[PDB]
């Protein structure tokens, strides 16, 4: 593992849905959480032996926090992330999940290109207990922009990109939760699919310490917070030339 390209680093941003209620509208706990949150993650990627060797030490590192104390004013018929209504249906708490993940991806296409992936926390009630969502991993996008012309944008945007919600069901999702939703998205973002039920090492019973976090379905068993050998084959798979295209050197 090349010590100079082996952290992915993040544009880590926060909406004001996040900043009024995790943050508590205050920019120190905004980004005291995040830095946290992601410190807790990387601890999982970075000790994770991708081979099974010694092929560890990949990690995520923030390079900036993006910080929206108040929703994004937008001329009607217009659409933005940060907006304060949901999209498509203003009645409901949260935004379409895929939808949200493609105007944040439009919407920040410009910084998108110069970082290894962005990430868009927020808090909004996504429908059915969905909790986030990503690019790549998928049955295009993950570490390192891809372009994709967007023909109802008329530019392009990067697929390196992914998103998290800590509100779930009317509440706040533990601290614990939390860390397990980013590490799914970014796993999907380092190029992991689901865990299938079929492969029995890859999506244990609960007596042999249950299901890995790139499960399907939404921590206290012990493999819960660790990657089955199904997701580090598919990560391992393309992180090396990832890493000489976009990971820099852990600061
Ligand atoms: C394990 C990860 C975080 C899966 C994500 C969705 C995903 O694939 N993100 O890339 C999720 O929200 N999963 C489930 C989940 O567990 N949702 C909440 C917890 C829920 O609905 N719980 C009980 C529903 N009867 C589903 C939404 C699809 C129902
Ligand atoms: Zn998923």
């Amino acid at each position: 593992p090349d010590p100079m390209k082996n952290t992915c680093k993040l544009l880590v941003v926060a909406d004001h849905r996040f900043y009024r209620y995790m943050g508590r509208g205050e920019e120190s706990t905004t980004t005291n959480y995040l830095i946290e949150l992601i410190d807790r993650v990387d601890d999982i990627y970075r000790n994770t032996a991708w081979d099974n060797a010694g092929f560890k030490g990949y990690g995520i590192q923030i390079e900036q926090i993006r910080i929206l104390k108040s929703p994004q004013e937008v001329k009607p018929g217009e659409k933005h992330y940060n907006m304060a209504k949901s999209y498509p249906n203003e009645e409901k708490d949260a935004w379409d999940v895929k939808m949200l993940l493609e105007q944040f991806s439009f919407d920040i296409a410009e910084e998108a290109s110069k970082v290894c992936l962005a990430h868009l926390f927020t808090y909004q009630d996504f429908d059915m207990g969905t909790l986030g969502l990503a690019y790549g991993g998928s049955p295009h996008g993950g570490v390192c922009p891809k372009a994709y012309y967007s023909p109802v944008g008329k530019k392009n945007i990067y697929l390196n990109s992914g998103l998290t919600s800590t509100k779930n069901y009317g509440k706040t999702i533990l601290t614990k939760e939390a860390d397990l939703v980013t590490t799914h998205e970014l796993g999907h973002n380092f190029g992991a699919e689901h865990d299938p039920d079929g492969l029995a090492e890859c999506a244990p019973n609960e007596d042999q310490g249950g299901k890995y976090v790139m499960y399907p379905i939404a921590g206290d068993h012990e493999n819960n917070k660790m990657f089955s050998q199904c997701s580090k084959q598919s990560i391992y798979k393309t992180i090396e030339s990832k890493a000489q295209e976009c990971f820099q050197e852990r600061s």
